[PDB]
């Protein structure tokens, strides 16, 4: 049993709810919050904007010095940094960016970041300003996530389309 309220149950494992992810964090303070990361830790907009700005710019602070000591990310790759106040800690992972031209392939190598972890409170990756479609983005988190994921859909018009297409 976790404190996640309100989720509507796909599968055995992945769960969903109508929800701003930074109010979400705030309120369930889980042990793992997922950022829609870039491979620089830019947190300029986005999820990753607004979880940032939730942190008073602690996250970006935190993230230049990372970045300064370990180099870029990879696309579909991830590290674990502080939650700041939001939660315990952030996973940042990197979909591909489609408007940059990245291979969504890689949307599967990002999800499986997730498996490291029991339990998160996540955005759709590569979903919202990295130009994918979010129903393919939500197909390949259940064929992936094993783990236990509370997925946070900011915009309602989007969370009722992807629960009526929802196979
Ligand atoms: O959930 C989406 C990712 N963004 C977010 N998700 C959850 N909390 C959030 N807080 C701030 C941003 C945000 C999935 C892709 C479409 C995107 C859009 F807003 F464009 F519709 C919504
Ligand atoms: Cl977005």
């Amino acid at each position: 049993v976790n404190s996640f309220s309100g989720y509507l149950k796909l599968t055995d494992n992945v769960y969903i709810k109508n929800a701003d992810i930074v109010e979400e964090a705030k309120k369930v303070k889980p042990t793992v919050v997922v950022n829609a990361a870039n491979v620089y830790l830019k947190h300029g907009g986005g999820v990753a904007g607004a979880l940032n700005k939730a942190t008073n710019n602690a996250m970006q602070v935190e993230s230049d010095d990372y970045i300064a000591t370990n180099g870029p990310l990879k696309v579909g790759g991830s590290c674990v940094l502080s939650g700041h106040n939001l939660a315990k800690h952030c996973l940042h992972v990197v979909g591909p960016n489609v408007n940059k031209g990245e291979d969504i392939q890689l949307l599967k190598s990002a999800y499986e970041n997730f498996n490291q972890h029991e339990v998160l409170l996540a955005p759709l990756l590569s979903a919202g300003i990295f130009g994918a479609d979010p129903i393919h983005s939500l197909r390949v988190c259940v064929d992936t996530v094993r783990t236990n994921v509370y997925l946070a859909v900011f915009d309602k018009n989007l969370y009722d389309k992807l629960v009526s297409s929802f196979l």
